[PDB]
């Protein structure tokens, strides 16, 4: 594992381009965040902000260094020239104002040279800087090239090299990275069709926002087709306004509201309960898409989860006793659904390995318990029919779980 | 690790000592699934019984070869020589009569030459392989040593030099191991009062496979004070009778019925359930002391636990629907218990990390529904009481345990 440089000098609503949050999380730390496993220290080289940056990095449990100069105007080149003593053999080179996906960055560090990208979907064509490629190598490099075979992606992976080529322009005025590449006939590494973008306006914000969401997502029928099509654009405007952990604690309450529900107007308690399933997907959404998942909130979004569930069925049963037998049987296998899935990951060490087919998953159930919900408006009838209902998917799935089990 | 050799010749209920079945498992099974991670290839010379140990190891999944000689009656010594060839540098050298416990073993292999028990507790001192040592180094060996510092247990980590000291007594008409240990002048190495000792007797078998079981035991205060000392000595005694997943089937099947049994008499059913609980821990107790652990079968176990948990709390409900409102909760905390440690170890690796001084565990919570099933029989106001105490004690040590959780 090799050292990594991140350049930070220019440009700057209000906030440095490094700490500017992108997706619950902040450009720069995003980036060091992916490189960790593949680095050894990092190191950034900053000039107006650099005390900004490095207060902020201090408690992230980083290995890093900030390297100052306080001539940012000569270009990007001239950032690249100071880091020299500080780096040895390869290095990673990348824009610290750059967002990049973990799909992106696991095929570029293991490239070589220039990161490149054949068709860029997250970005600007117009303004790109743009490359010619011959023999592997980039003949030609720029913002207004006519002709080119692929496109800069502000990724880099280089040597002690170039440095020389570097050191070449160092009596300029203006020193732009892009022309230092030439002189050194760098190798092109193509990385095509993935997530990465350069963050300039807040509408670059926003647009950054749904892209990692949408690339944050043992969902079943109707979250499939319909919860996580609502929760994915709920969790992209959401995403650097709530943290995972206060997301927990909305879709709870308002499930909890839901099951509360039930004193006045069930039909309406279900609808609430639909909509707190579609919530549910939520807090997992943007921990994935900050970088923030820890087993801490799994664990505790699962507990809320299950009590839920519990409480939604137990406030419907202490209203009809009548159905409170049946609802024993509705209870108890709407938590051992959950507990064969979970009872199989702490033994085997790993998820489910199996079908589909049988219903049915918390999303499809409870979707159905809204709809029987609606027809109790008609009929209470269809109460007692919800609690078997519920009872003997959830048994079904349970068995044929436990049953598969024993054969292997 | 280095390669180990087992010697089985002689002596010989009609079934050869290393085949002959001590808490489970076979003596020389035992022996080999301990070394295994030490060892890279197993080494064994056995005479007339050769053909019945091969075609019993075949499919055990062991790195082994078998070295034959049609002359076991020459000694133990003899036995080690012609065993020269198929070792390098350090091996292991053990006997296949000989039952050894795993922190028997691993205190074993990181020994030097005799591995010797200051202390025996599990073998007859009268009829042991006395040491006497001078300079960390054997002076004497002999059954009938009259000044000894130590007993030998038929484990020895030996190299290259012994072969040497072997081969002088080569023409020889009867080889002892033990007059060859002598002539080495062989380190001792110390390992006291551990699990270890040879099987002669079917006696012998019996004050093993308690022995064994004794050492194969999230226990509670019934099951400290009560169930284990109940639950050990039905394991010790059908310990090689019954595999582990014939004792989850029959575990199970008793609580089955014990929960059935609440059609007539109630008091009967609760002290059927609490004699089922003492049964649930002789398949873990089984698969430990027998080597026999599966992840499948913890699996299914948990499940029919937790559906004879519901079973037996259900049945009474559908029988008293006034209490069926209040069975409820008992019910889904019941599960809830089991679920929240479960959850845990899937999503942090590990089991429980806490106090534990908050009832209750299902073995506490099983001892007292059986009481309060006795109450039944003079007052049916103690079922509700029951319902109600099940689903007070559970739930609370589910709150306290996710909002010990929250703080991390
Ligand atoms: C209704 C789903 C949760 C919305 C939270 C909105 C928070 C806005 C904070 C400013
Ligand atoms: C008194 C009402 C009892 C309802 C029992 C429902 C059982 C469903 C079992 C499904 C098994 C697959
Ligand atoms: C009652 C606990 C289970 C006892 C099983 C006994 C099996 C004996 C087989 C011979
Ligand atoms: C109709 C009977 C309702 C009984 C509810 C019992 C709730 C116990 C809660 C314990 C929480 C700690
Ligand atoms: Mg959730
Ligand atoms: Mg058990």
């Amino acid at each position: 594992l090799m050292k990594a440089v991140i350049l930070a000098a220019g440009l700057g609503g209000g906030v440095p381009k490094p700490l500017v949050r992108v997706g619950g999380c902040e450009i720069i730390l995003r980036t060091m965040k992916l490189l960790s496993p593949h680095v050894s220290e990092f190191i950034i080289v900053a000039s107006r902000y650099a005390d900004d940056i490095d207060a902020f990095l201090k408690d992230k449990g980083f290995n890093y260094k900030i390297v100052r100069h306080d001539r940012p105007e000569k270009g990007n080149g001239y950032s690249l020239l100071v880091a020299k003593n500080h780096v040895e053999d390869r290095f990673i080179l990348t824009m610290g104002d750059h967002v990049y996906s973990q799909q992106f960055i696991e095929k570029a560090v293991r490239g070589e040279g220039v990161i490149a990208d054949r068709e860029p979907r997250f970005v600007d064509i117009g303004e790109a800087t743009k490359i010619r490629v011959e023999d592997g190598r980039v003949a030609k490099i720029g913002k207004d090239l006519r002709e080119f075979d692929c496109v800069d992606t502000g990724f880099f992976v280089l040597d002690d090299s170039i440095f020389e080529h570097a050191e070449k322009l160092r009596d300029r005025e203006e020193i732009p990275l892009s022309e230092i590449v030439k002189l050194a006939r760098l190798p092109v590494t193509y990385v095509d069709g993935e997530l990465w973008m350069d963050v300039d306006t807040k509408e670059d914000v926003r647009r950054a926002n749904r892209a990692l969401v949408s690339a944050a997502v043992g969902d079943g029928f109707i979250s499939r087709k319909i919860n996580r099509k609502i929760s994915t654009r709920i969790s992209a405007a959401i995403v650097n306004k709530v943290n995972p952990n206060q997301m927990t604690l909305i879709s709870f309450l308002v499930g909890a509201f839901s099951a509360l529900a039930s004193f006045f107007s069930i039909p309406l308690a279900g609808l609430l309960y639909q909509f707190s399933s579609i919530l549910d997907g939520c807090d997992g959404e943007i921990a994935r898409a900050s970088l923030k998942m820890s087993k801490k909130g799994g664990y505790v979004d699962s507990i809320l989860d299950r009590f839920v569930d519990f409480l939604f069925l137990a406030i419907i049963a202490l209203l009809y006793p009548k159905t409170a037998t049946v609802a024993m049987f509705a209870i108890f296998g709407s938590v051992m659904v959950s507990y064969t899935s979970e009872k199989y990951k702490a033994e085997f060490g790993e998820s489910i390995r199996v079908l589909n087919y049988i219903p049915g998953k918390r999303d499809e159930r409870i979707f159905l318990i809204m709809i029987f919900c609606l027809l109790s408006a008609i009929s209470l009838q269809w109460i007692f029919w919800m609690f078997l209902f519920v009872a003997a998917i959830s048994l079904t799935r349970v068995v044929v779980t436990l049953l598969a089990v024993l054969v292997s």
